[PDB]
RNA sequence: AUGAGGCUCACCCAUG
RNA sequence: AUGAGGCUCACCCAUG
RNA sequence: UGAGGCUCACCCA
RNA sequence: UGAGGCUCACCCA
């Protein structure tokens, strides 16, 4: 058993679907990257610690470069132009039951679906309105 | 034209379904709450701003609570017996276009997918291994 | 393969049985808890260490809560009543091999065997006479 | 109601099997060891106390020889490289029942059950992976 | 894509081979080790690290015993005289593509493979002459 | 014989070969370069040396560099974009013969050998999972 | 000596 | 390191 | 704690 | 800035 596998962050059907895969897992902080230079690398990491005496906490983040070949003195380098950086924490008191975590989880799923608010104005570069 | 909609947040099938709706727009902090007693409700709040220069940077949270009846002096009342928190902050260049945007889109809806990694992990009070 | 699997740690022929699951390796100690809250959860982790330079030390401890249903601030929340803790700490030189290593185990499986001294004493609220 | 009686530590179904026997009990700390001299020998001890107030405590070792290349009677320099040391404390709450504390023992019968993990780590010098 | 999976460390051509299998995973550094008692055993350690802002670095650490007059499961001391540490540190640039790190794995092959310097001076006890 | 001779340190089927040949011997550090500018050359170093009263220390250095053309001042330079360094340490006990020494080779061979795990991981900028 | 300490890589650091 | 030291249990104490 | 900031497991009030 | 805390658009280093 183990969940600290390799898993798909972007889906672009089964042709661009962005890979990440586990690299490093030190002082509690799981961290997955993608393949090629980790200079354009999608990097996911996240952590749970026992924040309060009654809370857990996790502290996830992802970040997503925009790939681009940077050019000095007629020497290219692998670069990123930019980053856009997920920053989430999560808590969750101790009395939650596996039930209980199960709808955080789909809580979160539908504030991100298709179609809703808020993933549609972020496609955007709007906000509410 | 308006994304301030109602919207599904939790989604069990087409019966238990908990809905948000519209609740309150002031000072750029836009604001959804679901029916009933605003002490046992669910609420999502977002907004953005230019964070830097560079920068435009957008808040999301949402609360999702345990629904429970307070008694007190044979006084009962709806609360919550607790809440969890979800707490996120996305960071966006001023250079990203309507695809790069899909694109980190894209990503925190495979972050959250069933059956990866960590969504796995808070659905069952665990940790990554 | 891999050991880090769920396993029974209350065996009940099927029925009651309480069985516990992997659930967090931070920090190099493995974990495994019930399907319960973290509150009235069972709890078993293993770490291993090179504590010495001819000595190995594995830390081995197990939580059996006494489940409740407390009434805090006239609010139902499911709790720990107390908790029993098992302790255990292995030291095995360097040289040990592997069929000396069986014969550790098959020591400590032998102690609490059922109808031996040790597991009937402690199963009757009693010492050694 | 004795239980204070020889058992079978190490079971290899008849033939080879290791007895340990009754051999002290100076200040309730009682000991069972094998018919080997005391540097080669199995050894057993076990002990009940009132830690605390709210708790109750059983302190038991359990010392189990190198076997591979063991010379019987012989003289083995260093100690430490010839002897495993087991070292367990099971704290028990003043409130637990005789039925409480048989799902302890059951507990700890389960947790080096043939074929779990901790049981099948230890017996390959391994850890959790 | 699993990679961790047990391998051969010393291929004597099917029979005499030397099979090194997952042992250990704790704090992100994966573990192999051989069939044998912890201090006769082959070992083997990798993990992976981003050491400064500009590169990443593999720490790849192997454990060699000493066999000629060998007891097998024997105490073997002093330690130091019957074992051969290798300790690898492979630096590689954030701007390494995995084209460029194949060559970079090629070059270590390269480095010992048979009948050239280097394996061959360790493999005769010689320096370069 | 004298082992000081050139080699290949990456093999492309005859066509593209990194062949690294003797450049130095100077302070008992022998050192092989391959035929560019030494801005721009593949180095191998090794060295021997008698550590410990019982020890003896390879250490070898590779360093694997990125070509590129640089545009100084205004003027065309060969030289390097980036380089990335192995350096290995090798303790042998004095004990050790030449069949020791032959099984050490063996095992480095095998750690690198394709589809391994560890050359693997390298060749893919992924940890091991 | 030891470090899953660091480098622009035959150098630097920490500890002991 | 050692403790038939302690806990609300991956922490605290004593000794050395 | 923050609709505090970042070159993102750092920094700030 | 923080794998800083919260009763969660607050507070802290």
């Amino acid at each position: 058993a183990s969940n600290f596998t390799q898993f798909v962050l972007v889906d672009n059907g089964g042709t661009g679907d962005v890979t990440v895969a586990p690299s490093n897992f030190a002082n509690g902080v799981a961290e997955w990257i993608s393949s090629n230079s980790r200079s354009q690398a999608y990097k996911v990491t996240c952590s749970v610690r026992q924040s309060s005496a009654q809370n857990r906490k996790y502290t996830i983040k992802v970040e997503v470069p925009k790939v681009a070949t940077q050019t000095v003195g007629g020497v290219e380098l692998p670069v990123a132009a930019w980053r856009s950086y997920l920053n989430m924490e999560l808590t969750i008191p101790i009395f939650a039951t596996n039930s209980d975590c199960e709808l955080i989880v789909k809580a979160m799923q539908g504030l991100l679906k298709d179609g809703n608010p808020i993933p549609s104005a972020i496609a955007a570069n709007s906000g509410i309105y």
